[PDB]
C-alpha cells in the first residue's frame, strides 16, 4: 500500500496562467471560464489587509492576460467569487472534462497538481487534515494550482491553492472560492487549530491489515459509537461521525469485521499500544488512506 | 516534501489494450508501433515454459485486438524484440510525446502510470532498487504499464511492468525488452538478490528534511569517506563513491553541511537508531529520493 495520485492528464489539460502587472498564479480553464485566486489583483503595498472589492473596481477585462502557454485568451467578462475569480474568455476549453465542483471533508484524500506560471510539475496524493490544512509540497508562485478526484472519468475539483501557514502545511479553498478552515487570503501569520488523528482511515487502515492477513489486533470485545467517540477524543482521535461509520461499510462487508468491533480493538491499541508489535510493517498508525483508498489498491 | 510523480497526461495519451486469445494486458501506443509484454500470446498452459519464438511464429497479424478507447487499430506488423512484442498499426498516435527509451541504474527514480484494460488508474514514483525490483503497487492486469521520467516535453521511458515476486515486490524490462534483474517471464515463484539501501538517495533526504526545518539527527563530528563506508556496509547500505559526493554538492551548498558532514549524522542514526523519533514523518530512512528528486522539489 503506498501513496497514489489519480492520474493527472484531464487536469493538465486546464492549467492556465493568469497575470496582472508582474504577478502571475495558476488557472483553472473549464468551458469559457478561468478559475484562480483572487489576489492576483493584489500589488504588494495591497495585501497587508486588501479591499478586494475596490481593488476589483478599478481593473478591467482588458487588465487580465490569461495564456494557455504562451497563447492569450481574450478576457470577456469578469467576476469575484468568495475569494476566487472568475473570468469568462472567447474560448471554451476544448480540453474540458466532464466535472463538478465539491467541497470535501476532513480525512478526505486528493490529488494535488503542483504548477508553476501554468506549467504542471508535479502529482500527489494529500489527505484533508481535521484542522483543514493539508501537509502539501508547495513553492512560490504555486498558488491556483488546484487538488481533485477523479471518479469514471468525471473530475471533482475540490481544492485551489492559496497559502502556506508559518508551521509549513498548507491552506486554500474550494472551487466557489470558500477556504478550509478560519483561514483568509491576507499576507498575515495565521495558526491552524491543533490537529487530531483521522479516525476513519486508521480504521480503513486496519481493515487493509486484516485483508492482508494481519490480524492479532482483533479482540473479542464490542463498543457503543459515542463510548468510542468519548475515547477516542482523550487520545486526540477525531471522533466518528454516520457518514465515517457507512463509509467503512464495504471494508465492513469484504472482512465480516463489524464497524463497532473494529473501533473496539482500535480502542484497545490506543489505551495499551502496540507493544513493539507491527500492523503492515509498520509501528506507526497509518491514517492518510481513505476507505476508498484501500479499496482501490485491492 | 513528499513523493511527487512527474504530471502523467504525455504517457496516458499513448495506453491502449492489447489481446490474444483470452488474455488482456496494456500497450504502449507511440507513433505507428504498439509496445506490450510479449506473453500476451501466451495460453495458460504455455505459461510455465514458453518457447517464445516458436509460440509467435504461430500467431497472425490478426490474432491481435489493439483497442485504444473505443476505436480498434488494425495491426499490419508484428515483431518481438526480448521480452516485449513490437505491433505495427496502421493509425499513427496523433498524441505521441517526444520520447526516448532508457535504461535506468539502481538507486534512479522513475513515475509508474498503473494501467488497467488500457485505461490510466493511478500514478506514484518508484526507485529502482539495487536488487532490481521495484515496490511498485501493481495488481491482475497491470501488465504493461510503464515507468518514466519526463525532461522538458521529453518522455524518457524506462520501465515496463511484467511480474510481481511472491514477497510483493515487482520486476519488470526497459522497453527495449530486457529484464531489470535475473528475472524471466515465465510463471514461477522467483526470487530476487539481497537489497541493500540506496545510501545517496538517504542523504539527499536528510538535507531534504533540513530544507525543511528538522535537524534533530545533526550532529558536531565528521568522517572521511572511507571511514563511512566501512559502517554503511556493515549496514547493507551501497557504498557511497565520489561521484555520489559531487552529486550532494547543490544540497550541501544550499545548507552549508558539507557531505561527508551528513555522512557523520548518518553514520550515527544507523549506530544508534531513531529513538522512537520521526523525520519528516518517517519511523525509517527513506532511500527513494535522488538528489536530484529532492532539488526539484525544493527549489
Ligand atoms: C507575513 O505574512 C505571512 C507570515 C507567515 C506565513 C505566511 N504565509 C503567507 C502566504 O501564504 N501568502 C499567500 C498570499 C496571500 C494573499 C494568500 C501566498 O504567498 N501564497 C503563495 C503560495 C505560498 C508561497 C510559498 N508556498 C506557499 O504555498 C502563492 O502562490 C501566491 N503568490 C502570490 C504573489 C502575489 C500575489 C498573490 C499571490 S498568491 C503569508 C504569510
Ligand atoms: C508459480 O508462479 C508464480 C508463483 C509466485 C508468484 C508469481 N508471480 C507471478 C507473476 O507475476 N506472473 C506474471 C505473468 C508471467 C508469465 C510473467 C504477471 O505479470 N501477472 C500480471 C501482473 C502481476 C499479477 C498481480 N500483480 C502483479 O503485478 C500481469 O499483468 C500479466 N498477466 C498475464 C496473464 C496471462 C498471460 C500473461 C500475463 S502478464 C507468477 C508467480
Amino acid at each position: 500500500f503506498r501513496k497514489m495520485a489519480f492520474p493527472s492528464g484531464k487536469v493538465e489539460g486546464c492549467m492556465v496562467q493568469v497575470t496582472c502587472g508582474t504577478t502571475t498564479l495558476n488557472g483553472l480553464w473549464l468551458d469559457d471560464v478561468v478559475y484562480c485566486p483572487r489576489h492576483v489583483i493584489c500589488t504588494s503595498e495591497d495585501m497587508l489587509n486588501p479591499n478586494y472589492e475596490d481593488l476589483l473596481i478599478r481593473k478591467s477585462n482588458h487588465n487580465f492576460l490569461v495564456q494557455a502557454g504562451n497563447v492569450q485568451l481574450r478576457v470577456i467578462g469578469h467576476s469575484m467569487q468568495n475569494c476566487v475569480l472568475k473570468l469568462r474568455v472567447d474560448t471554451a476549453n476544448p480540453k474540458t472534462p466532464k466535472y463538478k465542483f465539491v467541497r470535501i471533508q476532513p480525512g478526505q484524500t486528493f490529488s494535488v497538481l503542483a504548477c508553476y506560471n501554468g506549467s504542471p510539475s508535479g502529482v500527489y496524493q494529500c489527505a484533508m487534515r481535521p484542522n483543514f490544512t493539508i501537509k502539501g509540497s508547495f513553492l512560490n508562485g504555486s498558488c491556483g494550482s488546484v487538488g481533485f478526484n477523479i471518479d469514471y472519468d468525471c473530475v471533482s475539483f475540490c481544492y485551489m491553492h492559496h497559502m502556506e501557514l508559518p508551521t509549513g502545511v498548507h491552506a486554500g479553498t474550494d472551487l466557489e472560492g470558500n477556504f478550509y478552515g478560519p483561514f483568509v487570503d491576507r499576507q498575515t501569520a495565521q495558526a491552524a487549530g491543533t490537529d487530531t488523528t483521522i479516525t476513519v482511515n486508521v480504521l480503513a487502515w486496519l481493515y487493509a491489515a486484516v485483508i492482508n492477513g494481519d490480524r492479532w489486533f482483533l479482540n473479542r470485545f464490542t463498543t457503543t459509537l459515542n463510548d468510542f467517540n468519548l475515547v477516542a477524543m482523550k487520545y486526540n482521535y477525531e471522533p466518528l461521525t454516520q457518514d465515517h461509520v457507512d463509509i467503512l461499510g464495504p471494508l465492513s462487508a469484504q472482512t465480516g469485521i463489524a464497524v463497532l468491533d473494529m473501533c473496539a480493538s482500535l480502542k484497545e491499541l490506543l489505551q495499551n499500544g502496540m507493544n513493539g508489535r507491527t500492523i503492515l510493517g509498520s509501528a506507526l498508525l497509518e491514517d492518510e488512506f481513505t476507505p476508498f483508498d484501500v479499496v482501490r489498491q485491492c
